């Protein structure tokens, strides 16, 4: 009752409400579109992941909600999908994670299945596919 609240809009779209009935939620979209590109300072990793969400001081529990979400997968050095931080100042998502690799994808699905419940396995999809991560308002969608 005081922990992050998972919400599954549909197979592609997921929300994770912040603790204590937070007005915000970490949004996750599974998509085959890439909106971000590698730069010197924009690339992060699951241990670096907390760094991508530096925009807002108002909602400080965002970084915790992420370490909670990674489920200790930053400690699995075989879990190494490409993560690219986004420049929110220029209207782009906080991070895109390339989950095209099959073992990363099955390892991401297994974590999201226990969290969000059963939904369609995106690893059956072919070719490029990403998880896009950004912040949104919570509107009691679930
Ligand atoms: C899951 O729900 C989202 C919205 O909650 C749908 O997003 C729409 O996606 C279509 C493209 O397929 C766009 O044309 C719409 O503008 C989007 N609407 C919104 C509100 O984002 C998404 O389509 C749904 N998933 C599926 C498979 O239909
Ligand atoms: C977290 O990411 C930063 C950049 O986003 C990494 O910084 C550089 O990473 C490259 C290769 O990843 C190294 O060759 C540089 O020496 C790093 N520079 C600095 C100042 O760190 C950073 O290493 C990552 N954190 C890690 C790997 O613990
Ligand atoms: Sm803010
Ligand atoms: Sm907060
Ligand atoms: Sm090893």
């Amino acid at each position: 009752p005081y922990v992050p609240m998972p919400c599954m809009i549909n197979d592609t779209h997921f929300l994770l409400r912040g603790p204590f009935e937070a007005s915000w939620a970490i949004k996750l979209e599974i998509t085959d579109v890439t909106t971000l590109v590698v730069d010197t300072d924009n690339v992060a990793n699951p241990t670096n992941i907390s760094k991508c969400f530096a925009n807002n001081q108002d909602e400080r529990l965002l970084g915790f909600t992420m370490e909670w979400f990674l489920s200790g997968l930053e400690h699995d050095h075989h879990f190494t999908p490409q993560i690219i931080c986004g420049n929110v100042s220029k209207g782009e998502v906080n991070a895109q994670v390339n989950i095209t690799m099959e073992d990363h994808c099955s390892q991401v699905f297994l974590k999201m299945r226990r969290i969000f419940g059963v939904f369609k396995n995106p690893c059956t999809s072919h070719g490029k596919q990403n998880v896009l991560i950004s912040v949104s308002n919570w509107t009691n969608q679930c």
